[PDB]
């Protein structure tokens, strides 16, 4: 399966009949929200794509500018290396894959996608790392084994995966 | 132009000796942390700077990622649009201009190059305006001055510059 990824076109002439990435949410959010809010300044779209004279859209991901309480960090070391309320960051509203080409690496590649974008964008604007709500743990466990660190408690739903970390990808 | 804005460098080898805004706060936070929160990815840094051997700093600036309270917004149809508590934007940290060159538009033209920066960071990332707590009500005159929007009430000093202005100045 040739699947490309780009920010989500103007036109938006991608065909998303039948898309089910078995979240109901994240399938209504592609369907009714993404274009709109990618329009209005609210997140940017990117979407997995395949080759097909009408491409279709096989998975999607925002990013929005965002900033975290410096107390949700769990080194109290980086925590005194903040010298403010909040962190800055970025965050991934969101990130799903469709059913029928899950299982296969693909959300892991858009993370990959999703890190050199705020890698990008870090070096222009403070951005201390990439913030991310699990939707379940499901999800959880997937970005855990990505890397990403645990925010608050253990049962936190909130992750970081750190600058530090991203640029260390990119050398 | 005489003086020119960049990133600032990475060996930040600029002469700072002498600069003077007239807020000894800015003047303290160029000298011990602009250069060590820019490394440590709370913030990026930009600097107005000469061409001498050593470029002397005659002003600078600083970005960071950040959202508000979408109650902020005097407008409520706009709020509306907002789908969630937080909008995300840019914070303009800190802007200064040493005295010396202040009253030349030098402030104007940091402010140009913030909206420029900021406008490219929005096509990659979704970033609803630039956010600003104006230090003094100085700041805030100059801030309102140049189009920025009222947030809270009228005697708040939080402003704001949608990135749909922005877009139509580029
Ligand atoms: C803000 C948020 O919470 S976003 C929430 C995430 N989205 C959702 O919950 C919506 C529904 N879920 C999904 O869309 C998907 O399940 C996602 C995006 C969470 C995961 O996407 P997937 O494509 O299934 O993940 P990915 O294939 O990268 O996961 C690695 C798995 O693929 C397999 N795999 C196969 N080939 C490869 C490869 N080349 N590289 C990596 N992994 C591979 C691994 O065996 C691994 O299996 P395991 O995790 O069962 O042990
Ligand atoms: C988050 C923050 O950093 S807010 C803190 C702001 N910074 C400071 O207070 C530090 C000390 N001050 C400074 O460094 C400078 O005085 C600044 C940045 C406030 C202003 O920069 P300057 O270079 O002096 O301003 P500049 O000459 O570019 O002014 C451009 C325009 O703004 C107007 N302006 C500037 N200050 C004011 C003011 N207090 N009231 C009304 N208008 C003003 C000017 O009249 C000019 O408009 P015009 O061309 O139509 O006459």
């Amino acid at each position: 399966q040739q699947l490309t990824i780009e920010m989500i076109a103007d036109a938006f002439s991608y065909d998303i009949t039948g898309f089910d990435c078995g979240e109901e949410a994240l399938n209504t959010f592609l369907k009714e929200h993404l274009k709109r809010q990618h329009d209005g300044q609210i997140l940017r779209g990117y979407a997995l794509v395949s080759g097909d004279t009408v491409p279709r859209l096989l998975g999607y991901y925002t990013l929005s500018g965002s900033c975290f309480e410096r107390g949700m960090l769990p080194s109290k070391t980086q925590q005194k290396k903040i010298p403010y309320q909040n962190a800055p960051s970025v965050t991934l509203g969101r990130l799903a894959i469709d059913k029928s080409v899950q299982g296969q690496g693909w959300g892991e590649m858009l993370v990959a996608h999703v890190m050199r974008v705020v890698w990008g964008a870090s070096k222009a604007v403070g951005i201390y790392g990439l913030f991310v709500e699990a939707l379940n743990e499901k999800a959880k466990a997937f970005f855990l084994r990505l890397g990403f660190i645990q925010l608050v408690d253990e049962n936190s739903n909130l992750l970081f995966y750190p600058t530090k970390s991203i640029e260390q990808l990119f050398t």
